[PDB]
């Protein structure tokens, strides 16, 4: 047999919460099926016709059994329906789509939910089983051993990013200047209700108070340009460059796309958003993160045969205004191209979820007949890439 | 392009250590560079070769960033390697030579490693992030939070067994009974030396201490055939049937697949050991679990026209004896045909390594032309299954 | 019969008590402590370096780093040759500290003293044994639970002890709340009429960034509804429970000092001596029945002196729970208007090492020229001690 | 004018052996112990429990033991329910000051009879976790042994390393520091081996459920060496020029004494023998780094008091914190040796630091010959030292 072409019909989101801010009280899983959920109604199939799910996930600590299954439940699905939790850090929201994607080709589902979910709010502290030290002991804090700390080089990936800053000559002020892009991209597209096919609202409920409705992203709104050149370089104390403003934050989010074969589409009577042409990973040294995006998308292009100049939209995954620099600086590519309506350095960067919400917006945000090429880096030294084609 | 045919061309396990026992010092991501380094070695290629990883691990939290990608890079595989960590509970193993099946059939990929790694004996204790509340503050056990709990019924995995105890009429006799024959057969495969070529020994060096190698699995002898019956009920102390003895235990291990298309065999001229004939993944009512595997099983050999005839081996995962007797029961299967050197009853449960084990095993015993059955349930009501046949 | 020195009062200060996480709970115990030890010598207006010895109340000390007293004394700015002890008695230790550095006074051992006590239950630590963590994991203790407020023997709160005392004197949930409505109302007017002048002294908490917050007086008897008293749940008994948050004492912070001296001490340094320290006592029943302690230890005293209950002009019953003032006024047959005139720990909180030097230093103030006042406190175990003075 | 006292005398002192740091005590609380040297006090002094009016316990590390540790210890003895509690804390001194602060109640006429002693479960300090939020970044669980019982405040270093600062001002080397670790070593070995501490210590019986029965009849710790190796042993406390080590150092335990002390008066009316008299005593203090010195003074303080001469005492009891301690002490009060912790010490019997203080007035009390003159001596956390003379009766 022949591979199936595969098809994105919906793809939604939870507003994106800051760290310990206006989600915080909600667990990853919950976001999850909040997202799995909506992605659902948006798509108009029965619940029933989803067959299988994949979720990213990297710090999946205390959340309990089997967290896909959690959420796929929590949103209504049938009991039927496998899942599975992945797991490629930062790049794990996009490698549930592209391993979904495989499953499809090989008409081993015909409808699948793939995406992403993180909540780094929720996320505990960590004791070693055994006896306790004489002179007592340093419990870890999971964001920063499991999700932030390269282990080969045993610094956090912003310390990891400035040796890429050196050897590409990114200074301080352009990362800076990056940063603010961002933040006044966000701004303006929230605005502009760009955001309004995309992004489902969120209400929290507490007993004994009133109802909050989380209807936007958090983080855009916590900066202060006038501070941003101001702030010490947390990650190298001598000729650093990053900064808490210019690099990703801590976040909680979910994001969620329905997929299908092109001919259950049609049985189903369905009208999908765009095409998943190709997709791809690859791997530099752990320390080099930053630039294994570049060699991710050059793969999709050299596969379909594709140049740089036929991509109408780039989204290159925000995790510090560096990486993004790096990226344009040596594929050469149009500024105006790229992560046009902001990303997380300014939204934010719930890790397990990143790689689903840029994939969803390309889908959204894309006009008929054109591509979008969305990639991000991963800790270890990784990056995923995908191109799609609006329908 | 039409889809490729995969084939096993090595399966290397660590030898299974007892909870805080022979292979205690050695952290998940260790054991998994073991197998993978010894699969390779087996399969009498370059370590080049291998395009990408997946491997099973169900208890992350604390081993630090990229599981996968630390037992990849531990192993001396090349930087380009992209690695992912897969989570379907109980069933991870396996479902990662799954997914490395699917990428392989859509020719994404000609060679990878697929497989799975566990070490309980380091699972860490869990503290909230928070405000400490008054009174006092609880350090969960992760084993026991996202290992062991149903997230639905709020109960261990060993009451859920015990509800279809109840439901089958499988007495607390029968149990017994199993779970002495699984011992018993246990033994019985190691004396005969049947595990020769599946496990490779492991040494462990501490500082100023000799080097101790592991060579034997270490759970089988934990036993007193006398003492199984009057052991106590611990899931349900009135009128249960699940026991310490008859149930899997808490365990140390790795194991790991190398795997091709049928084209990639062929170049590089090595003799496979098997092919990958056809695998589904099926789910029940949470609490039901221990009856999943009936239906993957059920799902596989309908795929691919055989009957339950057909098959000369099966391995249902020893998850409890329960578990077992249920799929025997209700498959209405030969005794003599299942689990026929042992299982996770007497050599112990890695929980994200014993699907990738149980096919490995069939790898192994496997006659020429016959066909082999794997199935594993997991934690949430899912079960993996797969069928290969021995070339 | 033993020849004594006189041993007298010269200053009484403390800090205003703070509540739970409240006002003062960025400040260690031993900051508090140094806080009130400077007060008071500055109140006594003698030289720092005539105080030769220090006793500090303080029980729950985990975490408190090495010698907590040495912390407060040396961080007040007293000489390196001053030598500390830190005391505990659970409840009593303010006042047992008092009375020990009496003691030495009266053998002329010292000449001049300070002793008070100081609580910081907003920093008091959790707990985790020494040893292998169990399979399945473990609750880390409270040790304001562990080893404050839980009797060993009848493995029960505090608070639940009292209910046993409630239950055998017929002390029902409406007189307890009336008097809690009356410490309460007592706080206020106290602290209204400028009652707390000369013996509280302001605190200013410094946070970088951030402006001052001076507190100046204490933070807890504000913290009430009265309308909302009645309608409490009893928290440490639900069948037939009396005692509630609201008539129960609450968690705080805080620290009190004393210069003491003899009265030849107090010649030669020119000074003039507030009270003069009469007589003390201590006392001990069943664990459960610590509210009844204060009737004995108070009998002790009197009859020691050979004095009447009349002759006493103001009690201090220390309020560990409104049940335990109401018990102490029934079984001793007193004036309940001469009790906790102008309020108590029922209202003005409870930092449990300081509580029973507060209430010596308020009798000291509050007394007029020539009145007796009497303090009794009890404590976790099934103690009490208890103190007469006599206002110069 | 100075007033006029009751006079006060020791009628029985007693102990538990002295456990190792997770050794063969360790699963006995320390208030535990408490009451078997307490029962032990009273059984010896041959009056009934409900003689004793008040109990003061030294204990320096008191997380997690419950509520009113001494009570504990106290109504574990089977002493009456009116007996009120004290529990001090003066660090290392706690113990020696119990028995002084019970002194001046007696001296006061206001109790006739009092328990005085120490008690400490080193093996059972627990470890604290801070209330509040959670930091990013990691929470600590810091070990109470380091944190109230072995670190200087002030200075933020560890006892040990306080010690080499006078090491290093007093011109005392390690190979005297060693030498002086051994002779207490030896003297432990031969007190033990000559029975010596046969009316001192009594033996505590450990029960486990399944197990038999263990007897702890001596000190654990002297065993625990080998002089071999005790010069190529690491300085632990410093990395340049360092002479402290575990072997000169006195190590972590478990153990409690406990002593009976009345009046004069009370002595005869109950018809006891007294085994001393309790003369004078004296607190000092100095810089928290100098610790080691304030011994020095505090026994000044006393020998001035009392119009003693230094040549007049017959034993002392120098507390072993550091072998350092004692040298810097025979050092500076120009002593003879011979006469100085003459049946071992802290270095080689261990140090639970609340009980200490109160075990060598204990030591004293039954070895000094009648009429003679001992004087103990303990420096204390913080840069105080408690001392103690008695005369034998
Ligand atoms: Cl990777
Ligand atoms: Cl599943
Ligand atoms: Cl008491
Ligand atoms: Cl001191
Ligand atoms: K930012
Ligand atoms: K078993
Ligand atoms: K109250
Ligand atoms: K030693």
């Amino acid at each position: 047999p022949t591979l199936k072409e595969v098809v994105i019909v919906s793809a939604t989101r939870t507003p994106i919460g800051s760290f310990l801010g206006s989600l915080s009280l909600l667990p990853a899983t919950k976001l999850g099926s909040i997202a799995i959920q909506g992605a659902i109604e948006k798509a108009g199939i029965p619940k029933e016709e989803v067959k299988e799910a994949y979720m990213g996930n990297v710090l999946q600590g205390g959340e309990g059994q089997a967290p896909t299954r959690q959420a796929v439940l929590g949103a209504g699905l049938p009991i039927s329906t496998p899942c599975t939790t992945i797991n490629k850090v930062c790049a794990s929201g996009m490698k549930a789509i592209m391993m979904a994607s495989q499953s499809l080709m090989c008409g081993h589902q015909d409808v699948m939910v793939a995406g992403g979910m993180e909540s780094m709010s929720n996320v505990p502290y960590v004791m070693n089983r055994g006896s306790t030290p004489y002179g007592g002991v340093k419990l870890e804090d999971l964001i920063v051993k499991d999700g932030l700390t390269d282990v080969y080089n045993k610094i956090h990936m912003g310390s990891c990013a400035e040796n890429t800053a050196k050897k590409l000559n990114i200074a301080r002020n352009e990362q800076d200047a990056y940063a603010i892009n961002s933040y006044t991209r966000s701004k303006a597209a929230w605005e502009a209700g760009k955001f309004g096919n995309e992004v489902i609202p969120v209400t929290v409920t507490v007993k004994g108070q009133p109802d909050v409705v989380v209807k936007e992203d958090e983080e855009y709104k916590r900066v202060d340009f006038s501070k941003v050149p101001k702030l010490k370089t947390v990650f190298q104390k001598e000729n650093g460059t990053v900064t808490a403003a210019n690099a990703s934050t801590l976040n909680d989010g979910a994001a969620a796309l329905v997929l299908m074969t092109a001919d259950a589409a049609k049985r189903l009577n369905v009208t999908p958003l765009a095409r998943i042409v190709a997709f791809a990973d690859a791997a530099v040294e752990p320390i080099d993160f930053p630039i294994a995006p570049v060699y991710a998308a050059s793969m999709v292009l050299k596969d379909v045969g594709l140049k740089k100049e036929d991509i109408a939209m780039w989204e290159v995954n925000e995790a510090f205004s560096l990486v993004v620099l790096a990226n344009i600086k040596m594929l050469e590519i149009d500024p105006q191209k790229v992560n046009i309506n902001g990303g997380a350095v300014s939204l934010g960067h719930p890790i397990g979820m990143s790689g689903a919400r840029i994939v969803g917006h390309l889908t959204h945000a894309l006009k008929q007949g054109e591509y979008g090429l969305a990639s991000i880096c991963n800790g270890g030294g990784g990056a995923s890439a995908m191109l799609i084609q609006k329908l």
